[PDB]
């Protein structure tokens, strides 16, 4: 067998030499060498450092501005949120595995460091197919006199909640499981082993039709929309009245928001959908490994997009980390808002 079928897991690595042990029983340094599981540790001590204060400052920062709740900072705000679940969640977990070159924690930390990894990557992919819909509905306009309200943007939120649940619960209660994968430091959907006994197989192709294939459909076919309506060209302000130049900005970044999305998850998808594909062949450990724990950024790149690349949000945190207020020279050159600064309404 190329492969350790363990009732509860599937380490890549021979047994030929009898030294194959459970991830849940001894360290799997055996199939690697030590400095690397304290790659692995380094590397989630960092991205926890850096993933709890970008996506804390992200929520602050749009709660202590009340003018900020645009369907836009919703599914941001939501992010962060899903972002910190994932930090603290499961990295705290994956980051004390590692360091123990095994789950110590056993399958219980295995579902945690699986679960919230899931979720924080589902909750992004199906955010992505909200923005997509609002973002057709403000360039296209399938209206006439429509506009999203706070109301429509909570649904959303409660949406990309619901879609993502319904894709990480279901393996913490029978349906596939969370398994081990790569150096086993990591956990992930079980594509190794057919178990029928929790229906594996079913599980992996609904997870990659209704939560991969289908939502990227929906995602590129409505940007195959916004080719000619809108387009990335973006020249001065107005265009067709400002409001169309700023309209723009947050387009570029959804656009952007999903290119970094693929970037992160195709080689996971990838790896993931040979493995189911190739049950039992020949791989080993760094395989899963490295799109495993690449894809862990997922809970810090999205603020960082969101900073970068939207004016209004990134003055609005300069002037809360400026304490009272003074955003210097910009400020925005266009609305604001806070919680006592200037967050004066401004309709008719
Ligand atoms: C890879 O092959 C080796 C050798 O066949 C397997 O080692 C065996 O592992 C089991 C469980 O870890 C050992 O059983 C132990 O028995 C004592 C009874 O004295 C019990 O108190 C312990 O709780 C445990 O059940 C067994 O002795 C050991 N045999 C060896 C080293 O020759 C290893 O499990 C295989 N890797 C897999 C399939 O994960
Ligand atoms: C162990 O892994 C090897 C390589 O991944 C598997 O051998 C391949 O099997 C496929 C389908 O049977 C063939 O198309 C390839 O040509 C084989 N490659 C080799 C080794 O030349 C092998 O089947 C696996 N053993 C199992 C299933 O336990
Ligand atoms: C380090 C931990 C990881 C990567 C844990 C598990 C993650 C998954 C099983 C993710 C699945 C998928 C997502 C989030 C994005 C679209 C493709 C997908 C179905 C492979
Ligand atoms: C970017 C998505 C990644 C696509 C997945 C490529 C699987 S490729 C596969 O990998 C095995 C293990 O290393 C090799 O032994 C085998 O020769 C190779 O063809
Ligand atoms: C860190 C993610 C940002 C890097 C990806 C390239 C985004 S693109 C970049 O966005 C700026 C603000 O929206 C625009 O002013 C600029 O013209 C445009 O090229
Ligand atoms: C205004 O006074 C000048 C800008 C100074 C900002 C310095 C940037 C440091 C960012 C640290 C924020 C940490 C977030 C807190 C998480 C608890
Ligand atoms: C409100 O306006 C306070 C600003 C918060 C930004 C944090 C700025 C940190 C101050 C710089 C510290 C200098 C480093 C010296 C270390 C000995
Ligand atoms: C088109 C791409 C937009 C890309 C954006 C990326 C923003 C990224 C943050 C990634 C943080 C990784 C940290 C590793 C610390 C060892
Ligand atoms: C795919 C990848 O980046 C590395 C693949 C592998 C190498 C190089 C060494 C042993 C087996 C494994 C883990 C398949
Ligand atoms: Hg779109
Ligand atoms: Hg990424
Ligand atoms: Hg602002
Ligand atoms: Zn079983
Ligand atoms: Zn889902
Ligand atoms: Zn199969
Ligand atoms: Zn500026």
């Amino acid at each position: 067998m190329n492969g350790t079928e363990g009732p509860n897991f599937y380490v890549p690595f021979s047994n030929k030499t009898g030294v194959v042990r459970s991830p849940f029983e001894a360290p799997q340094y055996y199939l690697a060498e030590p400095w690397q599981f304290s790659m692995l540790a380094a590397y989630m001590f960092l991205l926890i450092m850096l993933g709890f204060p970008i996506n804390f400052l992200t929520l602050y920062v749009t709660v202590q501005h009340k003018k900020l709740r645009t369907p836009l900072n919703y599914i941001l705000l939501n992010l962060a949120v899903a972002d910190l679940f994932m930090v603290f969640g499961g990295f705290t977990t994956t980051l004390y595995t590692s360091l123990h070159g095994y789950f110590v924690f056993g399958p219980t930390g295995c579902n945690l460091e699986g679960f919230f990894a899931t979720l924080g990557g589902e909750i992004a992919l199906w955010s992505l197919v909200v923005l997509a819909i609002e973002r057709y509905v403000v360039v296209c306009k399938p209206m006439s006199n429509f506009r999203f309200g706070e109301n429509h943007a909570i649904m959303g939120v409660a949406f990309t909640w619901v879609m993502a649940l319904a894709c990480a619960a279901p393996p913490l209660v029978g349906w596939s499981r969370y398994i081990p994968e790569g150096m086993q430091c990591s956990c992930g959907i079980d594509y190794y082993t057919p178990h029928e006994e929790t229906n594996n197989e079913s599980f992996v192709i609904y997870m990659f039709v209704v939560h991969f294939i289908i939502p990227l459909i929906v995602i590129f076919f409505c940007y195959g929309q916004l080719v000619f309506t809108v387009k990335e060209a973006a020249a001065q302000q107005q265009e067709s009245a400002t409001t169309q130049k700023a309209e723009k900005e947050v387009t570029r970044m959804v656009i952007i928001m999903v290119i970094a999305f693929l970037i992160c998850w195709l080689p996971y998808a990838g790896v993931a959908f040979y493995i189911f594909t190739h049950q039992g062949s020949d791989f080993g450990p760094i395989f899963m490994t490295i799109p495993a724990f690449f894809a862990k950024t997922s809970a810090v790149y999205n603020p960082v997009i969101y900073i970068m690349m939207n004016k209004q949000f990134r003055n609005c945190m300069v002037t809360t980390l400026c304490c009272g207020k003074n955003p210097l020279g910009d400020d925005e050159a266009s609305t604001t808002v806070s919680k006592t600064e200037t967050s004066q309404v401004a309709p008719a």
